[PDB]
């Protein structure tokens, strides 16, 4: 279809499948394995991208061009890498991925949304769609086309360090929140065939259902460990949301570090090829996790040859190396040249990768749009995160006896109030992990509103707001306070660092609650990624709110404290009485919760 130097794969009017086949039929082995290789920006250069025909780049947690970088600095970095890839013989654009898992969260000034557990408390899949939408805009603001989200793990033990990344211990809630997918990628058209990848265009991003499969089912919640459960329970608990994801066109699927009955997911052909691809009819690409093929062996990385063989034969398409690309490429080349991995396997991987790239428009818009930069941190997105933060809150107690005046909602006018605790004025703590750094961080790490700031923005001008982080009991009794808001809880964590067998909050936490509440009527705001031992905090407190990890918009918290909106959130997980009970889920026989799944007190707006 027309000029003398026409190449069908470069013709935007042709069907994706015809373009895929046209390009694939031209490619060398090197160009093919290149597509299959994803590297960290930290190791990427223009020569490395060109010479190794690299298919993808990522930023892992905290992998940024510099601290504080602007949206434009990110666009320019990504476009630099693209320009190198576009200069190869075939000019195949790279796809750049990132963990945008509660907003565009590695980026300074990005809207930071509540983490997933809190979103589950909302029971509002439309709200989660809208968060998808806004996250896609903020990702494309930085020139990035691919988000490693949603995590559709079904966390079955809150001792897991990634429990906050699971919407619920109930798979039906997880299923309902796969609406993140069409928010990120766009709605699929009415005809659509379940399992096909989809992205609407340059203002949307490819998504990633992760981590396949049973990541939330591991023994004692140990991260990346073994999930022991028969097929029927794998398929009833851990798998269903993957089928919802196929029905909504999710473009990619990332594999878990975890094992199922002792078989590493990254080496599981039966599940990745037999089930995901051949039964669910998934046609997008399957990506490993970070050195996930290295971790097939024990010790990790002790037979990289076998890691390559086992993963690629299992059905993985794209490998998140992410650093030792030269070794990956050489090993896989040798396996193909030796007949150990057939060309049909390579060609299937490359067909899928290319399918997603063409489908999403990447050959038509390889470069960033500078007019999108101003989407970062936009107020309309902050307003959405604020609504989500408010909706996520679960009111656990609102009075010590059933005859007390309900403490919440608090009045905005009072002569003097106290805001206290390690989490009252600490933006990093209220965002949790995967915020600016991989592990998150402490303090004013990004743009946002702390609980303290939100208080001061909410109250009547005559109300004097005193902050003390850790006041003693005399300070409070002498202070002339009408009431106090005290916020305490978990520190940021991510992945295996967050695995915790005791689930007791760090001190001082309880001691400040006790000191404050012993002097004046108090509302305690508990910031956590999961249920934690709570009976001592409850016994001290007039009211207590589970606020989860509500993100940058701390005014969502005070919107409910001061009665601008009623409390509506409901527990999306079981609250245990003791960690010796665990695992314990809505359903077992020994089901003896402190608060059952679905519990939450309400208030009315004033
Ligand atoms: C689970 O963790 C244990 C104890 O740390 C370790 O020895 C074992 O290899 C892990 N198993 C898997 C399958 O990851
Ligand atoms: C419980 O576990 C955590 C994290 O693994 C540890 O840091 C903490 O000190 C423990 N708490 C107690 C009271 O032993
Ligand atoms: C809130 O409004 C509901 C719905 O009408 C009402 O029945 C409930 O008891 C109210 N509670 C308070 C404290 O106003
Ligand atoms: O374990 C080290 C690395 O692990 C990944 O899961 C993160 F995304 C990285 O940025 C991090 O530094
Ligand atoms: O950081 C890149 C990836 O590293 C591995 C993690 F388990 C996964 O959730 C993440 O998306």
């Amino acid at each position: 279809h027309h000029a003398a130097d026409y190449v069908l794969y470069k013709d935007a009017t042709k069907p994706v499948e015809d373009r895929v086949a046209d390009l694939l039929g031209r490619m060398t082995l090197a160009e093919k394995i290149g597509q299959m290789t994803q590297i960290e920006r930290l190791v990427a250069t223009p020569d490395v991208l060109r010479d190794n025909f690299i298919g993808s780049l990522l930023s892992g947690g905290g992998s940024v061009p510099r601290k504080g970088a602007t949206a434009k600095e990110w666009q320019d970095m990504v476009d630099g890498f693209q320009k190198a890839c576009m200069s190869t013989r075939l000019g195949i654009p790279m796809i750049y991925g990132i963990d945008a898992v509660h907003g565009q969260n590695n980026v300074y000034g990005a809207t930071i949304f509540p983490h997933n557990v809190g979103l589950g408390a909302t029971r509002d899949p439309y709200l989660v769609k809208r968060i998808g939408e806004a996250t896609a805009l903020e990702v494309r603001a930085t020139g990035i086309q691919y988000a490693f989200a949603p995590c559709i793990a079904v966390c079955r033990d809150p001792r897991w360090g990634r429990c906050y990344e699971s919407y619920s211990e109930d798979r039906r809630i997880v299923q309902s929140m796969t609406e993140l997918i069409p928010g990120l990628q766009g709605d699929v058209p009415k005809d659509f065939t379940s399992g096909m990848p989809f992205v609407a265009g340059k203002n949307k991003v490819a998504a990633c259902a992760k981590h396949f499969v049973g990541d939330g089912g591991t023994v004692d919640g140990i991260n990346a460990n073994n999930t022991i459960i028969n097929r029927e329970g794998l398929m009833n608990i851990h798998m269903p949301a993957y089928k919802n994801a196929m029905d909504k066109g999710v473009s990619t699927v990332m594999i878990s570090y975890s094992s199922w009955n002792g078989v590493k997911m990254h080496a599981n052909q039966d599940l990745v090829t037999g089930y995901l691809k051949d039964t669910l009819k998934f046609k997008g690409f399957v990506i490993s996790d970070w050195e996930g093929i290295d971790r097939i062996t024990t010790p990790a990385g002790s037979d990289y040859s076998y890691s390559v063989k086992a993963s690629i034969l299992a059905g993985l398409d794209m490998i998140m190396v992410p650093n030792k690309y030269q070794q990956f490429i050489s090993i896989l080349t040798g396996h193909v040249n030796g007949g150990v991995i057939p060309m049909s396997r390579i060609d299937d991987a490359v067909t899928r990768i290319l399918r997603v790239k063409f489908t999403m428009g990447l050959f038509e818009n390889p470069y960033a749009d500078p007019a999108m930069a101003e989407q970062l941190g936009k107020q309309e997105h902050r307003d959405l995160a604020r609504e989500a933060a408010r909706k996520s809150l679960v009111l656990l107690k609102n009075g010590k006896t059933s005859t007390d005046a309900p403490l919440l909602p608090l009045p905005k006018k009072a002569p003097k109030i106290l805001v206290a605790g390690s989490h009252a004025d600490n933006l990093g703590y209220q965002c949790g992990g995967w915020t600016i750094e991989w592990q998150g961080d402490t303090g004013r790490t990004t743009v946002g509103t702390t609980i303290l700031e939100a208080v001061k923005a909410a109250v009547d001008p005559s109300t004097v707001v005193v902050f003390a982080e850790n006041p003693d009991a005399e300070f409070v009794k002498s202070g002339g306070f009408s009431y106090a808001i005290v916020a305490v809880g978990e520190h940021p964590y991510t992945e295996t660092k967050g695995d915790n067998l005791n689930l007791t909050i760090p001190e001082p936490g309880l001691s400040t609650v006790q000191a404050v509440c012993g002097g004046v009527r108090c509302a305690t705001v508990l910031i956590s990624g999961r249920p934690v031992v709570v009976q001592p905090l409850l016994a001290a407190s007039d009211a207590l709110v589970a606020a989860w990890l509500p993100g940058s918009e701390g005014q969502g918290v005070t919107d409910a404290l001061f009665g601008d909106f009623g409390f509506t959130g409901r527990l999306p997980r079981t609250w245990f009485k003791s960690v010796d009970q665990l695992p314990m889920n809505v359903g077992d026989a020994h089901y003896d919760p402190l608060f059952r799944l679905g519990y939450g007190l309400t208030t009315n707006a004033t």
